[PDB]
């Protein structure tokens, strides 16, 4: 019932996403970048979202337009799947480790696009995904989802652990934030409106 | 789980009605608009129902009003919980507002204590002095007879910092007073929460 | 009910534990060290675990082999009680204070033994339990339980408050992580296996 | 005969290892990552182990799951091959240089999984093996082998020399630790048990 | 290669029997359990057989007991070696215990000397004062008439540090006293090891 | 028998060396510099080498050409005495103290000439051997022996003790490295060649 399909095409990328918020965690993601597929796969699995994604992008240039545009379209789908912002918890937070790494994510379904991202990534790339694109993906996702997202890797020593723990924490926090809670028609805001 | 408290001194005359198992509605008139907004947010995100009126000595400053509102609110919270059994006891939450992020942690401990760190930079937000904001939280915690930790981890806008703090506090309080497990269990290894 | 009984003996210690994860918080714990007893009693109480433990140890040497071996056996019991790692939340986190002290624990039922522990204890002992054994207990528990455990005392000033807040937080995080959630046969991992 | 065959399958990797502790140094290792194959070949050669390894892994993501899971299975095979922990030296240590680099490894067949690893690598990758995975390999090996491993690169200027000197030292130290020494049934522990 | 030594003062009364070519068995009763554990580890990992009893002045503190036990143990070790010929002379080893790592280096030199650095942080381990731990190793080396270097390179648990140090010492002593090469050869360019 | 003789003459020095690797520690060394004789005598004794050496050198200039050329000739002799690099341990390491001084030596019979030497000598001369010539002797030995040598004085306070502990440690490491071990035809390298 809470789902969305979004298609988007530019000169750089051509993307389709299908998203169900009330899923079982199944993913079929092919961005053209394996490590990004793994991160979005983790996001779906731990968020209990169902996610289908295809991207034909300009990887001959670099991984940037693909990664950013996948995040944009994912964010748009999440926004649409949420629907009217009523009857939900609105706020979610979670910690997820991976071995020595620990990450925290905090989500506010605010209708104010904003993100604060600090992943402490040390390397240049994880597989074929540039580390600089990893915060960019979370920022672009948050702004297109029209929500407020804070993600911090508190510490760690392995960048795959850092990134993955961040996606896992993000997934758990998003899941909590969009959970139905209390009266179905209550807007969870003192101003009575979440656009 | 509702309580009504009335309290009058030479500085302030206050009435509060608080229900723990509400829908978030509030009617809060402290005399200070920003404080009203903070307690409205507390009620909204705690799913508490809160009525509050204060006739206070604002011609002096905002201090006695804000503190006493916190004192009476805390007394009402303590009373509304009633016997400290069958509840989660511990709650914690994060709430942002844009660039600011706050955490609140609550222990329904019967030991009044607060650790508050809001990183507010300004002198006032509207007519509420920034120094009164941690004082409100501390006074609330002590009169509620509980342990409260509130940290603004970072931010750049004092309205965002303060409001994120009240939202996080609301969420943690809601969790801590949630009924969970056997109704008669005291959630303490010492068997007593006074 | 998810329960386990474990008996272990070496030349240093002879220990028996019985643990139920789906308990009411009852404990009957006698390790030979009162403060360790109190910490394990707080663990069971706030975890809603039921815990029986006896240790006949070598306290004439010091508190080390007793404390460590109690953690090993408790960890083994926890691992065995969880049984097949399916149908559970897998991730838990919690904060617990005690007056001026605040602790955070994060749990990942990962089948990867790992612990990151930072308790900020200033004393040599609390009662008859050496402070250096308190992180060792958490690390040994985590590794024998085959899970990932992160425990941090953020701040405080009383070592009994710090240690107890740590065990309380740990309890609450373990309780969340082992809570049944979603389809009973789902393995909460993108790799489909948690051994 | 001190030998083992171990197989392991997840959604990320499918691996088989065959190992003899009392070998001549022969290796047939194909992880999918040439530099890792070279390190493991070195380990077998200088440890006088015989090692066969095959991994079908998710290298399209990155080198992490392959490398980690190869180390996990290798460690498990080591644990099994040692068998009952009696009649062996238990402790091993060795230094190995490669030109300007010098490494030390220390092994304790302890039945307590722990590793302390400090390789001082400066690069992002050596061949297709990410440098961050090299400590992760040694740590995962040690924990799966249920032993205590300390490896330090003391100094050096070339990461291939640093990593290779570390595997060489590890090989020599492991060879020493599992060498039969003294009465066949003596347990090398004051507590009389090494599980 | 066995020796028996008995020593009595107004502080302590000690008997030791030590065999170098043992299986690692021990019966050590110093009156201090953690010291017993360390000397048991020493015997076990050195493949020495060690008997020790001490009736000491533990009402004062652990010092005279611990020191005199090390003194007598060292004297026994010196005597058990006998004429310093046909041995390796030099020994070294590392031993960890979990996060801690120690190194010991032995030279059967007939020059009493020790360099000890265990990085212990606590005041006591059980009833053995941490400051007595290096003193034990030093007093052992001087009475054994040898050169001993023991370093805890790093660690975080003092029982692990001390225990790793005794294990490494044991392994190094075992190597140093191992028979190797012609039985009459003195392992010194000066042709004498007194 | 693993023995060699080398005779070498330049306008600066005239040297004859005879070396046996499988000796009893006997030496007869006359370099012209007593302290250097004492160091090479210690090396022979603790390596269980037999060594004869005579140098007629330009001591009226300084100790340099003598000390370096003795090291060169000795290294050449060591290389010839080893012969085919097969059937040996290849790697050796050792610590030797002398009173307050402690030194570590590590040897790799690598066929790659390289030395890393750090003796921490404070004086100008020990007897008639200039302190700067002591690391020069070790480096020139290693490079002429065609092997990798690392020697460190970890600490100390007496330069005779530091130097002598260094030569003792070197001797012990060299003895271990050239010890016969395993099949006599095996080449102890993954590349199958030690030239
Ligand atoms: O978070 P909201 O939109 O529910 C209500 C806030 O009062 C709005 N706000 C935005 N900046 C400061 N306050
Ligand atoms: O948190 P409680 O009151 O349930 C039990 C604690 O053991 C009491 N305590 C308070 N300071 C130290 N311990
Ligand atoms: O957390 P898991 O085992 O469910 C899946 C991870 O992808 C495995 N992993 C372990 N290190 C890096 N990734
Ligand atoms: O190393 P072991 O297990 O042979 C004997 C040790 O006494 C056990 N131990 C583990 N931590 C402190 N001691
Ligand atoms: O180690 P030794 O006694 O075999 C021979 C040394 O040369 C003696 N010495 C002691 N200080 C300096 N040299
Ligand atoms: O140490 P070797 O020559 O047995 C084999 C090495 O792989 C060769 N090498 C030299 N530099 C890097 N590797
Ligand atoms: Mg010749
Ligand atoms: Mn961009
Ligand atoms: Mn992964
Ligand atoms: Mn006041
Ligand atoms: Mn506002
Ligand atoms: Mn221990
Ligand atoms: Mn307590
Ligand atoms: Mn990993
Ligand atoms: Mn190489
Ligand atoms: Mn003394
Ligand atoms: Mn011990
Ligand atoms: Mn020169
Ligand atoms: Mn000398």
């Amino acid at each position: 019932k809470r789902e969305a399909q979004v298609a988007r095409e530019t000169g750089e990328t051509k993307i389709e996403v299908r998203l169900s918020l009330d899923g079982t965690g199944v993913s079929d993601v092919k961005t053209g970048i394996g490590f990004l597929d793994h991160m979005l796969s983790a996001l779906a699995k731990h968020g209990r979202f169902d996610l289908y994604l295809r991207c034909a992008g300009d990887l001959h240039v670099d991984d940037h337009h693909t990664s950013e545009d996948c995040a944009i379209v994912l964010g748009q789908a999440f926004r649409q799947a949420i629907g009217e912002r009523k009857g939900i918890k609105r706020y979610g937070s979670a910690y997820a480790p991976l071995d020595e790494s620990l990450a925290r994510a905090v989500v506010d379904i605010s209708s104010r696009p904003f993100a604060v991202i600090d992943l402490k990534l040390k390397r240049e790339k994880i597989g074929e995904l540039s580390c600089e694109m990893i915060p960019h993906v979370l920022h672009s996702f948050a702004t297109s989802a029209n929500l407020t997202l804070h993600v911090e890797v508190l510490y760690g020593a392995n960048d795959h652990h850092k990134a993955e723990s961040a996606f896992k924490a993000t997934a758990l926090a998003l899941r909590e934030a969009v959970t139905k809670d209390g009266p179905a028609d209550a807007v969870p805001s003192t101003k009575g409106v979440l656009e």
